[PDB]
């Protein structure tokens, strides 16, 4: 099955999954300088205040904490979207080491990590139908770089002690995701693709400019996850990203001067 060794990793995909060399995959290298301001964008909306966590998942590669999304409690719209996308899940990839994690880069840098806010287009029902659609997945891509603490992290990191390995779970509730962002808004916008297995070419890409700031106590916690199951030779669950592929023929647009 894929994962992220060397026998398995991201050179590898393409073998069950040909859509691993196609015309708009995820991550790309955001090259600053060639992106291009555009005026038209709208500010975006991030409307987190009636979440509501239910779960958070070691699934094998990520943990993701899990919304409820049978209505519309925590929404993203405006920027580059038309209509509304509901928040589902979010979670993170990292890296083995502070120098590398992130999945989307800026002028070549590597970020400690990134996490990604899932959100599918309620105009298609279900994620299942979105991710079959080109239009059908906004995710909001946030960096993380080592310094101070982010405090609104912190239950996410708490927990982790209880889904160490793949298939475990726990009750998460009353969690608010806006404790994760960063003060600015200001992003990059560009059409890709899931950065995991299926890598369905569904997702417009919201990378927000600003990262966010964790502990190195918050991230080494990151790296005490397992990607086996109880009873297996342990596996560290660590460098779960993919990277940059090629931009091909697209261009990156900035909501920021
Ligand atoms: S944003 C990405 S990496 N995800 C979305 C949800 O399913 C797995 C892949
Ligand atoms: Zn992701």
């Amino acid at each position: 099955h894929w994962g992220y060794g060397k026998h398995n990793g991201p050179e590898h995909w393409h073998k069950d999954f040909p859509i691993a060399k196609g015309e708009r995959q995820s991550p790309v290298d955001i090259d600053t300088h060639t992106a291009k301001y555009d005026p038209s964008l709208k500010p975006l909306s991030v409307s987190y205040d009636q979440a509501t966590s239910l779960r958070i998942l070691n699934n094998g590669h990520a943990f993701n904490v899990e919304f409820d999304d049978s209505q519309d409690k925590a929404v993203l719209k405006g920027g580059p979207l038309d209509g509304t996308y509901r928040l589902i899940q979010f979670h993170f990839h990292w890296g083995s080491l502070d120098g590398q994690g992130s999945e989307h880069t800026v002028d070549k840098k590597k970020y400690a990590a990134e996490l990604h806010l899932v959100h599918w287009n309620t105009k298609y029902g279900d994620f299942g139908k979105a991710v079959q659609q080109p239009d059908g997945l906004a995710v909001l891509g946030i960096f993380l770089k080592v310094g101070s603490a982010k405090p609104g992290l912190q239950k996410v990191v708490d927990v982790l002690d209880s889904i160490k390995t793949k298939g475990k779970s726990a009750d998460f509730t009353n969690f608010d995701p806006r404790g994760l962002l960063p003060e600015s808004l200001d992003y990059w916008t560009y059409p890709g693709s899931l950065t995991t297995p299926p890598l369905l070419e569904c997702v417009t890409w919201i990378v927000l400019k600003e990262p966010i700031s964790v502990s190195s106590e918050q991230v080494l916690k990151f790296r005490k996850l397992n990607f086996n199951g109880e009873g297996e030779p342990e596996e560290l669950m660590v460098d779960n990203w993919r990277p940059a592929q090629p931009l091909k023929n697209r261009q990156i647009k900035a909501s920021f001067k």
